[PDB]
């Protein structure tokens, strides 16, 4: 799968928000283009006059996050962001040159990110109590992975003494994102856990925050909420459910060709960190089928 690549994976089966500090510092920015970021504006400009009601809006940065030593008591990880925007990411990530920006990353200041927006997103593997997890079919006329499988999620939106309510608005914003696009109850979901952090190569390298959340209706519960909300209630045309039972060998199915860098991170890191036991009981063959 060169299209993902893990920067993070969570201990303990995954992280509460009460064990994350964030660092947010201009210090985590974008670094200026090497010709000016008159190159960011001119693509702007040129699309604003094709699409007039495009708006910008800021995004989170990352820069780099740094897990404590396993089994330590206190914070177990720090988030180092920075601040960019949508029309950042148009100019960089979404360039057509955004690989010569990578190189001219790696000469300069020995980061291949150092000119790239890369705006922090955030998906979610929802589980049912009836042991499925969601996917979502993405429209075929989007910019963006058109006609491919996803997960819920999105890309928040900004408003460790700033840094608890920006870990507090990651958290948040995942329910926002369910509720919005499921059309779910918010008692309905339980507290966010932190899985780890997934990078999309397609998209030059932009990274995900991926998190686990267990609902408390049934799959046939959750489809009835989706489509009760009627075709103007969500951006994605379709909704379906596979059992976490069979998302361990779904990298060997067909599905795994239509889902979106961002949606197989999720699943890379559901597996890896809420499946996969480690004890004696879970991990006995008639639990964990051998193959
Ligand atoms: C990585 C981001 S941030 C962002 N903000 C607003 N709209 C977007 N779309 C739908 C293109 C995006 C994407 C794809």
């Amino acid at each position: 799968d060169p299209e993902v690549t893990l920067l993070l994976q969570c201990p303990g089966g995954g992280l509460p928000q009460e064990q994350i500090q964030a660092e947010l510092s201009p210090a985590h920015d974008r670094r200026p283009l090497p010709g000016g970021d008159e190159a960011i504006t001119a693509i702007w400009e040129t699309r604003l006059k094709a699409q007039p009601w495009l708006f910008d809006a800021p995004k989170f940065r990352l820069h780099s996050a740094t897990l404590a030593p396993i089994g330590s008591r206190g914070p177990q990880l720090l988030l180092r962001l920075g601040l960019t925007s949508y029309r950042d990411f148009l100019g960089t990530n979404w360039s057509s040159s955004a690989a010569w920006l990578r190189q001219q990353g790696a000469t300069d200041w020995g980061d291949t990110q150092a000119y790239l927006a890369d705006p922090l997103g955030v998906g979610a593997a929802l589980a049912t109590a009836d042991d499925f997890l969601v996917f979502l079919r993405r429209s075929r006329q989007v910019a963006e992975a058109p006609g491919l499988v996803d997960v819920p999620g999105g890309h928040p939106e900004p408003q460790d003494l700033a840094g608890q309510l920006v870990v507090h608005e990651l958290f948040s914003s995942v329910l926002q994102e369910i509720c919005d696009e499921v059309n779910l109850p918010l008692l309905t979901l339980s507290q966010p856990l932190l899985l780890g952090i997934a990078r999309n190569e397609t998209s030059a390298g932009r990274a995900s925050a991926e998190f686990y959340v267990q609902c408390s209706l049934t799959s046939e519960q959750v489809r009835k909420h989706y489509l009760s909300g009627g075709p103007e209630a969500h951006e994605s045309t379709g909704i379906f459910f596979v059992e976490t039972q069979n998302v361990r060998r779904l990298p060997e199915t067909e599905m795994w060709a239509e889902l979106c860098p961002s949606a197989k991170g999720a699943i890379i890191l559901y597996n890896r960190v809420q499946g996969s036991p480690t004890g004696a009981a879970l991990g006995s063959p008639a639990l964990l089928p051998p193959l």
